[PDB]
C-alpha cells in the first residue's frame, strides 16, 4: 500500500 487509513 503506502497510505495508511483507517478505513
Ligand atoms: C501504521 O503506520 C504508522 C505510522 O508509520 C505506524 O506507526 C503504525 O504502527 C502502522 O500500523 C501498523 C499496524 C496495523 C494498523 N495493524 C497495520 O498492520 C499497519 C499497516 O501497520
Ligand atoms: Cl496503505
Amino acid at each position: 500500500x503506502x497510505n495508511x487509513x483507517y478505513x
